[PDB]
């Protein structure tokens, strides 16, 4: 019970990526979702996750954008479509067709399914999931961005959720199915079923391989333009 | 004096923009030009300029993807091409073709000769200088990028100088040439000279009409694939 879990309330401002809601529910971020800084992130991913500076402050800056303030955030601001927010999300649905903010099951079965007979989400699997992701907003969403940039921030997240909740050793790029299903369900760190924070740095190099990898393994291609543009602010 | 202009030492860090480097050179940003965030930059532009705080948001948190620290950059760090920098500055070179951080006065020949015959430069003579800077950076520049948001930044930047730099009233948009010249050419208010800072708030809605208009008088096309994609840190 120091950094114990709580569900958020109507009170707390909650946004589109799960490793900051859950830092939120533990109290590694303000509980309530509101004024939060690039430094703040910095040291909650490290205490949370041992995610190192270099990664936040990357995505830290970039997520600033989406807010009206001069150097916080509240969390849903982050659904901001196009600044980071994108289509072909693994468990929210694209914008143009529904919630691009909340935990929607419907859009995570295709994860929960993945690596069957394994009891491990790996690099494979992750990348199928996201073929199969992509696919879906090809089919379903009249919309749909899908850029060399959209694709690239989409393996960086496989490989966030493989990493930081891994049984041991990040490098590997392999997660337990009962940790990564609790931390996208509940937004929890998932202590009581055995994950423990990583004791090996979570870094740009040894994030950077694995997302090669996860991509390489997806079969992708860009569609329209391939425009790398984004929302600068809201 | 509480801000005397002092020239920047061989160690004070400088960037692209006259306005940043300016307030630093008067000490309301700090004289070397160093950890400077953004509630630094609104309260400067405020007590400099009466610029208010939506604009140097805006703007400003643009500027801090240019560093690798969580919420400040150097001055210098604003000359990484393609976040803000762009080609066809007023002042500058293109970075493909020639020095895109120091001022050049034959780069800003083209301005310092507009609206012949009269005393100020204004929102048409400022169209004319984008169009004919656009135009040298087509014909020299192989590797020159033109998109809806370089002009768009450029508009912005042409305004910007009309309205700090006028002889009292923003709205008018127009400047005396001997107050524009000097903020160019020293990086200094041109006190001396007779101007002061606005008694009234140069904000976004002041400014958007003089940017729509400058970039409709300045007969203006695109370059190539027109992607606004932007460099998010260096
Ligand atoms: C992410 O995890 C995935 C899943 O764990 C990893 O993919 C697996 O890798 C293991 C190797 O570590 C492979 O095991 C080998 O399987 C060989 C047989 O493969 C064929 O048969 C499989 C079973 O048949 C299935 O049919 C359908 C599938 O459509 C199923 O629904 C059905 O239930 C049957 O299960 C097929 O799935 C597969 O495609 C092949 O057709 C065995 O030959 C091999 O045995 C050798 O090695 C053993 C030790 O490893 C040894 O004990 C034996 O003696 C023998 O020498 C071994 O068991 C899995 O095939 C493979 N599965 C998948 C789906 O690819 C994946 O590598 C990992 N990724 C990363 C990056 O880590
Ligand atoms: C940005 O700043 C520029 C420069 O100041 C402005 O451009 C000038 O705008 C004024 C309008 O105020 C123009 O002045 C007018 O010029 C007309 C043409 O003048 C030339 O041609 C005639 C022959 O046809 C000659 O007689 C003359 O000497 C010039 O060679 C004149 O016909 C107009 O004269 C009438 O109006 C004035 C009062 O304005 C009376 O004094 C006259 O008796 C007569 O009735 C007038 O002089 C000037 O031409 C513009 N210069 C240029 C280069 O375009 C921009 O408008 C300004 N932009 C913004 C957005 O504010
Ligand atoms: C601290 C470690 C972090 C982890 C483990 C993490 C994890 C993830 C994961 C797995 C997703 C994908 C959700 C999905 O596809 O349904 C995601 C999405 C997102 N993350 Fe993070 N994240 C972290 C930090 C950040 C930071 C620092 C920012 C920005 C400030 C950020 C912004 C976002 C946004 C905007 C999305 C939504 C993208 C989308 O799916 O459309 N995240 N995050
Ligand atoms: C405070 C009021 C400001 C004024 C009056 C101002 C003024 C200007 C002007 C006139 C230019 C054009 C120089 C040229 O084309 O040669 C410019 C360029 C620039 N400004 Fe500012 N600016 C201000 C604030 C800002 C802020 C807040 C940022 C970012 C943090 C910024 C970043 C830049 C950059 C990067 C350039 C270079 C663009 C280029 O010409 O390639 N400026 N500024
Ligand atoms: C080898 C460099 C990769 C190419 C350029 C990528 C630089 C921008 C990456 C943006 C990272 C934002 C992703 C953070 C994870 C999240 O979204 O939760
Ligand atoms: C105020 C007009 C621009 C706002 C339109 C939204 C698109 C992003 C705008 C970027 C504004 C950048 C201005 C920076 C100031 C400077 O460059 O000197
Ligand atoms: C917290 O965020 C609010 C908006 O959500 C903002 O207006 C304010 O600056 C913040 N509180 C502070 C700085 O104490
Ligand atoms: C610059 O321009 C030429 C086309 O004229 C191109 O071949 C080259 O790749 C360009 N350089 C860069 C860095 O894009
Ligand atoms: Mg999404
Ligand atoms: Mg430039």
């Amino acid at each position: 019970s120091a950094h114990p879990w709580k569900a958020p309330g109507p009170n707390d401002s909650r946004g589109p990526c799960p490793g900051l809601n859950t830092l939120a529910n533990h109290g590694f971020l303000p509980r309530n979702g509101r004024n939060i800084s690039v430094p703040m992130i910095v040291k909650a991913g490290f205490e949370g996750y041992n995610v190192q500076s270099d990664i936040l402050i990357l995505a830290g800056k970039i997520g600033m954008l989406t807010s009206r303030e001069a150097d916080t955030i509240s969390l849903e601001d982050l659904k901001l479509h196009g600044t980071i927010e994108h289509d072909a999300s693994l468990s929210r649905e694209d914008v143009a067709i529904g919630d691009n903010l909340h935990f929607n099951e419907a859009i995570f079965t295709t994860l929960a399914n993945s690596n069957p007979g394994a009891d491990v989400y790996n690099i494979s699997s992750a990348a199928q999931v996201q073929h199969d992701r992509l696919a879906d907003s090809l089919a379903r969403n009249p919309n749909v961005t899908n850029t060399d940039l959209t694709a690239t921030i989409r393996s960086s997240e496989s490989a966030f959720f493989l990493t930081v909740m891994s049984a041991g050793d990040p490098l590997r790029g392999e997660a337990p199915k009962k940790f990564v299903n609790v931390f996208f369900r509940e937004e929890r760190m998932p202590i009581k079923e055995g994950w423990k924070r990583s004791t090996t740095p979570i870094t740009i190099p040894l994030l950077g391989p694995i997302i090669e990898r996860i991509t390489e393994l997806s079969d992708w291609k860009p569609t329209g333009d391939n425009c790398g543009a984004i929302v600068l602010s809201p």
